[PDB]
């Protein structure tokens, strides 16, 4: 999997517009699924988006993560990191993971984003679907993992 | 050189004795978090520029992935990230110790924002604080994220 984080104040998450979600303080992530992921690639990303220290405390800097805090995650399937750019100006998403077998794996990241964390810290999105995002960066602070390193 | 990519319908930008104000705004159009790499080559910039200014991140009615930022005649709030070269590798904490020395860092970033103005409109393309923290408000249109690394090609 590849992640993108992102340190905001805020998000609000609305579909064709209906709000549908938000959070305060926190995390947005977006969440690639490469083709070949293994339950592995789904867990290092969970363990690292729920345990990086992002934010500074007091006069330390890099010190907190999202659960010390007590803040919220908004995670967004974002099959377009797999967008291979390299020849020409069209993306391709080939690596991408299909979209329903990528929802149930999206699915079981959700679950277990909750068990590790908890039930009503973890908010997403409609899979699939256009979304319209506000999203308040702060900082602002962009976190990039690719889970074949 | 690293950017993250995200199609926007809008982007404000504000630095901060107490709270905030907005000196930097587009509408549609893409932000860029830029990331500077210790070793970065002006070659690694141009492939940067280009792509920003060049991929086909908008659809184009029936079409798909088929008109770029140039096209729809839309602009750019180009940011530079530096967390972008955070490495989570070692531990939970963060060392960015691979990113370009914030004094010759700000040296390039604004030979990037020249290149940028000239290699489109000049009046297309808006930015933030250099050394500054910022709060940015983002309509994340899709969402639509890109990511490209220039030490991959």
């Amino acid at each position: 999997m590849r992640v993108v984080i992102q340190r905001v104040k805020g998000a609000i998450l609305s579909v064709r517009l209906e709000i549908i979600s938000e959070i305060k303080n926190g995390l947005i992530c977006f969440l690639g699924i490469h083709k070949n992921d293994t339950w592995e690639d789904a867990l290092y990303i969970i363990r690292k988006c729920l345990n990086l220290r992002l934010w500074n405390n007091d006069n330390k800097t890099w010190d907190k993560n999202v659960k010390d805090l007590n803040y919220e995650l908004l995670i967004v399937s974002q099959f377009t990191l797999f967008g291979n750019t390299k020849k020409g100006n069209k993306p391709d998403f080939h690596l991408a993971k299909e979209p329903n077998e990528a929802l149930i794996f999206y699915n079981k990241i959700i679950d277990e984003f909750k068990k590790q964390y908890n039930d009503d810290k973890i908010k997403i999105g409609k899979f699939g679907n256009y979304m319209n995002i506000d999203v308040t960066n702060d900082g602002p602070v962009t976190i990039y993992i690719d889970t074949h390193d």
